[PDB]
């Protein structure tokens, strides 16, 4: 047919991403019912239905009813997000831990759904497949060399702020892509303050949909109590935290993470979980989560305008007296006019055992 005419190392993430055959696996086992409801049958509307069930699945919780409320709320949410439970009967989702654990998965069926409308565009046999995936992302992906300043500064902070805890893996920068998103550049907030280059991490499922519409914060009917820190775009200094959020396994150990370039002006600095977080900005630009580790000034750099905060993190001295502490920052923009995305790392995930 046509030939390719993109890079090859692009070819190669082009077919990663849109591998809808590794869409339906990843949902398989997150326990969607593929056969029940096929991915190719996705609609908007049933993912926003999935949330409004949700938010009354929310309601019950606040309420304190773990009966019949309960039951039919998680009913509602199951017939309309059916799950495979095997011969259980359907789980109760009983408390804000188990509700907000479950919208990851809302969240990857709307990151799918793009996927597949991407996927089953229209086509024309001018242009090779990929070809034709890649322009439909409206996002330029460039290949660096593994020798350029680049690659060994991202390398660097990829290892140097792994951070202790995450002690299950290390990881191998197998790639490294140069990300434009049509639109970023022009919305971007440069006038603000503290912009540094964080981390975010996705299931493999979800990036068509990130690079194709860029980073998203939740839809008005998803439940509040649902976001630690509310309806915003997460961020991390510490690569392996933004990493697990790929949730890599064993046997699908490569995966994507990216870094961007994240306007957070003045943080309002946070100890303890609050959905509400967002209502306490008060004229601050962003959420702070604060960690007990984190790199520190010493070790900074800056690239394009944006500082890098290199390892090895240290000591913060944060404590919270009253409850439970972060092990590491987190950021939360709640406006996507906050972020640039630059960098894209395909990462190879090296597990223990
Ligand atoms: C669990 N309720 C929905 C929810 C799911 C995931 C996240 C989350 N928090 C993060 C902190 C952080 F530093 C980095 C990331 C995240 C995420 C998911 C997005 N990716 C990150 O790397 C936030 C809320």
């Amino acid at each position: 047919g046509p030939e390719s005419q993109l890079d090859l190392r692009v070819q190669e993430l082009i077919k990663l991403i849109c591998n809808v055959q590794a869409m339906e696996e990843m949902m398989m086992e997150m326990k969607y019912n593929t056969k029940k409801a096929p991915l190719g049958k996705l609609t908007v509307a049933q993912i926003k239905a999935g949330y409004q069930s949700l938010k009354k699945i929310e309601d019950c919780i606040r309420a304190g009813q773990h009966g019949r409320a309960l039951m039919e709320a998680c009913n509602e949410f199951y017939t309309r997000i059916p799950h495979d439970f095997g011969l259980r009967t359907p789980p109760l989702i009983r408390t804000q831990k188990e509700l907000s654990e479950k919208i990851q998965l809302l969240e990857a069926l709307g990151d799918i759904e793009i996927a597949i409308k991407l996927v089953k565009s229209e086509r024309q046999g001018l242009e090779h497949p990929l070809d034709q995936h890649y322009r439909n992302l409206h996002c330029a992906l460039r290949p660096l060399d593994h020798e350029s300043y680049e690659f060994k500064v991202i390398s660097q902070y990829l290892q140097s702020t792994h951070a202790p805890t995450h002690s299950d893996y290390t990881m191998t920068l197998l790639d490294l892509f140069e990300v434009e998103k049509d639109g970023e550049k022009e919305a971007f907030r440069e006038d603000l303050h503290n912009r540094m280059l964080l981390w975010h991490g996705s299931r493999m499922s979800n990036w068509v949909g990130i690079l194709s519409h860029g980073l998203r914060i939740a839809p008005p009917e998803a439940p509040i109590t649902g976001y630690m820190f509310g309806k915003g775009i997460y961020f991390a200094d510490m690569s392996s935290k933004s990493a697990n959020y790929c949730f890599a396994s064993r046997l699908k150990n490569t995966g994507l993470l990216l870094l961007s370039e994240v306007a957070l002006g003045q943080c309002n600095e946070l100890l303890e979980a609050n959905p509400k977080a967002e209502g306490l900005l008060q004229g601050k630009h962003s959420t702070k989560g604060l960690g007990k580790m984190a790199p520190s000034s010493a070790h900074f750099v800056t690239l394009n305008g944006s500082t890098v905060p290199l390892g090895p993190a240290s000591d913060t001295g944060i404590l919270n007296p009253d409850g439970y502490t972060l092990n590491y920052n987190e950021y939360i923009v709640y406006n996507p006019n906050q972020v640039r995305m630059r960098y894209l790392l395909k990462v190879q995930f090296n597990f223990l055992q």
